[PDB]
């Protein structure tokens, strides 16, 4: 039902459908030459020009070629330069241009295309919504906010506009205000609203204002395929890995590493305390997004399988100990770090990025009351010289309500069901 042919193109239809059928057949290189061999013969036609670009676009996905695709992006532009081009075709070509610009990371180039589209079609709500995304992708939340406010003033129940507006409010620290927008947008069911990122932000906003319905939305997100379960919501996952929030050492099979950590725990503690005492600047403030209140810092020895040489000069015996255990030093999706937390601290519920690791905590200095960690529905506490093991792809939350500082040692390990070849080939995050 789209109209892609001006007065001209209608005359040469039998040819245009030929070059088109070649592409639908998958015989791409000929559609290209076919189309390419029609502008020299049919320079003025939009639909012929559009066809050449569609071919380049397809050749690009086939050949995995950015260079090819850059060619398509210009030919899509050429379509819009010709006379009496039909609105439906103008819109198709520039929209695809913007999308492929965005694919290459030409985010401001895409924004300029989308600005053009809105000038051409000042009443197409869909295109304003896309323009707002263009402003978000260059980091310009203020202009995106104005775009969606415009959309909502004309079409107040557009769910796409609502979920993006809620996201923008949340990023501006209007957390409570974002929630009804996210909810209503998701509930509209409109195209582009059934997106795990809006379930993520809705659930996070609700948890951060004490609303217990967050878990209803995580569960809905799960049923919609955005989360592994109501509790396990990491983004970068491998299928088939045992999924439980708390593990015993025997269950992980890394019993020799647990033994080494527990049996040498005072040395690990003492090296951490020495760095605290002498080089306290080496403890870096933890994730400010996750820290509701308090004072929480970390001193990293390994990051994604890469040893920090300057840090291992501060904790040399501990680094030496760990070098025996590639299940953690070679965990490209994990970290090895000391983690200190002072009284009055609360870490918001969150998950880690991957189900490919397990997270070990060795207790080094644990006040006798006040410190606890929840993973999923079970809350536990640390002990000096003992390891706890949890799957941090499950939601977890930490409180420090003691009267002195709490020091732990955090050791990530590859999930034990990952094969050697999987461990070798997984990208770091
Ligand atoms: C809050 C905790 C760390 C800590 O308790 O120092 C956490 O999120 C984690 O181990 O992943
Ligand atoms: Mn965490």
């Amino acid at each position: 039902k789209p109209k892609l042919l001006n007065k001209f193109d209608k005359t040469i239809k039998a040819e245009l459908d030929a070059a088109e059928k070649l592409r639908k057949r998958g015989k791409i290189e000929e559609a290209v030459n076919a189309f390419k061999e029609l502008v020299r013969k049919y320079p003025q036609s939009p639909r012929a020009r559009y066809g050449k670009a569609q071919c380049e676009d397809d050749l690009a996905e086939k050949r995995r070629s950015n260079e090819v695709l850059r060619g398509a992006i210009e030919t899509y532009q050429e379509v819009a330069s010709l006379p009496d081009v039909p609105a439906d075709l103008l819109k198709l070509s520039l929209k695809r241009r913007s999308d492929r610009q965005q694919f290459l990371g030409h985010m401001r180039g895409s924004l300029l295309t989308l600005q053009r589209l809105v000038q051409l079609f000042p009443n197409d709500t869909s295109l304003k919504n896309d323009l707002g995304v263009g402003y978000l992708l260059i980091g310009d939340n203020d202009n995106a906010k104005k775009v969606y406010e415009e959309v909502l003033s004309v079409t107040p129940n557009d769910g796409f506009a609502k979920v993006h507006y809620g996201f923008i409010l949340k990023a501006q620290n209007k957390i409570a205000e974002s929630i009804p927008y996210l909810k209503e947008g998701i509930e509209s069911g409109d195209p582009g609203t059934d997106d795990g990122r809006f379930y993520f932000h809705l659930g996070d906003a609700m948890q951060r204002v004490g609303n217990k319905e967050a878990y209803k939305w995580y569960e809905l997100g799960h049923k919609r395929g955005h989360f592994a379960s109501v509790w396990q919501r990491s983004l970068y996952n491998v299928n088939g890995l045992k999924a439980q929030p708390w593990w015993t050492p025997k269950e992980t099979g890394y019993t020799e590493l647990v033994k080494s950590l527990e049996r040498n725990w005072k040395l690990i503690r003492d090296e951490g305390l020495a760095v605290m005492d002498k080089a306290k600047g080496l403890f870096l403030p933890e994730d400010e997004n996750l820290r509701e209140k308090g004072d929480w810092s970390q001193f990293t020895l390994w990051q994604q399988g890469r040893r920090n040489e300057n840090a291992c000069k501060g904790a040399p015996k501990t680094c030496t100990l760990l070098e025996k255990f590639p299940e953690t030093t070679g965990c490209r999706r994990g970290q090895i770090k000391y983690s200190i937390m002072h009284p009055g601290t609360h870490v918001w519920p969150h998950t880690g990025p991957t189900n490919c690791r397990l997270r070990m905590h060795l207790g080094l200095v644990i006040p006798k009351e006040g410190c606890k960690i929840r993973c999923a529905n079970e809350t536990k506490t640390w002990e000096e010289g003992k390891v706890l093991i949890f799957d941090d792809s499950f939601e977890h939350e930490v409180w420090q309500d003691a009267s002195s500082f709490r020091l732990i040692f955090i050791v990530d390990v590859w999930h034990p069901e990952l094969t050697p070849q999987q461990r070798r080939s997984l990208p770091a995050i």
